[PDB]
């Protein structure tokens, strides 16, 4: 099956008093592989909303039912959104006109995401001031997913971080004053049980060391992501730009080697009588080092001469950072660290020195 299609004006699920929808359709507000997002006029509250499809696809819609499970536990507990997760006000199945069924969840009133805010500022740095604003109120809605509900997002990401509509500005410009609202829970996973995993998540540009590894990964997949955020809001460009497993294990290391401590070390060896997905992975990780030390430049083998000079405009983290704002600086470092038992819980790092 397919996504779902739709005019502006037609209206999303039926009622008895709407037939034709009780959600009329305004303006698209996003889309990918998931499904597509279109604000909504709700014609019973007549209030705006956001209304999530997704797409017709049991990959998709398992994970769809999953960010409705969570969401639901967070509404419960926050129900005014203090630690800035996103508010899901309602969930149904759409049957499509065409024939296909979806799964659509009802949020509030959605605003344009911080890639959105960095992409329309021609990926210019964001001012710290502002930074610190997004940072704070970031790692209150990871401390409430980690620590008062034992939840990992796995995918930290600035299009994952919408801005309140109040905040924003007819100019299209935010203050240190803007809200920000951490969004698609799809993806999240519940710890309380089992709390370390070891599928790849995560994107690309934001995945952490120990899930390449297959060494198994936790909570603090999220705040390597969240150091990555914040780098790239300081720069306005992505940190980590490269597809490759070693290539990118060794970006890591270009950026972090004056860090001390700070290499990437190889994953302990596998089990040859192991079918596990964790062996699998430290089975295929293990291929990119040669005796304890990442195969780079080595392994890439022409391409090992464009890994080089890729590798060679990687700036080391102390570069990146100007003398005025070394305690943002002390921030990430807390972050960003190859080993992942090094990195602060969400709840430490709000009582950094970069946030008072
Ligand atoms: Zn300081």
């Amino acid at each position: 099956e397919f996504h779902v299609q739709y005019s502006v004006g037609e209206g999303l699920g039926p009622t008895a008093d709407f037939p034709n929808g009780r959600y009329q359709i305004l303006a698209p507000l996003g889309s990918g592989t998931f499904g597509k997002v279109v604000s909504c006029w709700d014609r019973v509250t007549e209030q705006l909303v956001a209304v999530k499809v997704i797409r017709a696809v049991r990959k998709y819609a398992e994970a769809a039912r999953m960010e409705i499970d969570i969401l639901l536990e967070l509404g419960r507990k926050d129900p005014t959104s203090r630690f800035h997760c996103v508010r899901m006000l309602s969930y149904f199945t759409h049957v499509s006109q065409q024939g296909n069924a979806h799964v659509c969840l009802v949020f509030e009133h959605l605003g344009p995401s911080l890639f959105d805010v960095l992409m329309r500022n021609h990926f210019r740095p964001l001012p710290v001031p502002i930074l610190r604003a997004v940072a704070r109120q970031l790692l209150e809605a990871i401390t409430f997913l980690h620590e008062h509900n034992q939840i990992v997002h796995t995918d930290i990401k600035p299009e994952n971080v919408l801005i309140v509509p109040s905040s924003y500005y007819p100019n299209r410009q935010i203050t240190e004053h803007v809200q920000v609202r951490l969004i698609d829970f799809g993806s999240a996973s519940r710890l309380d049980k089992v709390s370390v995993r070891h599928a790849i998540v995560s994107t690309r540009h934001y995945r952490a060391p120990e899930i390449i590894l297959g060494t198994g990964w936790s909570f603090a997949c999220d705040i390597w992501s969240f150091g990555a955020l914040l780098v790239e809001c300081y720069t306005g460009q992505t940190l980590f730009q490269s597809h490759d497993d070693l290539e990118h294990l060794q970006l890591m290391q270009k950026l972090l080697q004056h860090e001390n401590g700070e290499v990437i070390v190889p994953p302990p060896r596998p089990s040859p009588s192991s079918t596990s997905m964790g062996s699998q992975r430290r089975r295929e990780a293990l291929k990119l080092f040669r005796d304890g030390r990442l195969n780079w430049p080595e392994g890439i083998d022409l391409a090992r001469q464009k890994s080089i000079r890729r590798v060679a405009r990687m700036p080391e983290l102390h570069s990146i950072f100007r003398p005025e704002h070394a305690c943002l600086l002390h921030l990430i470092r807390c972050c960003l660290t190859i080993d992942p038992l090094k990195r602060w819980r969400p709840s430490e790092l709000l009582r950094h020195p970069f946030f008072m």
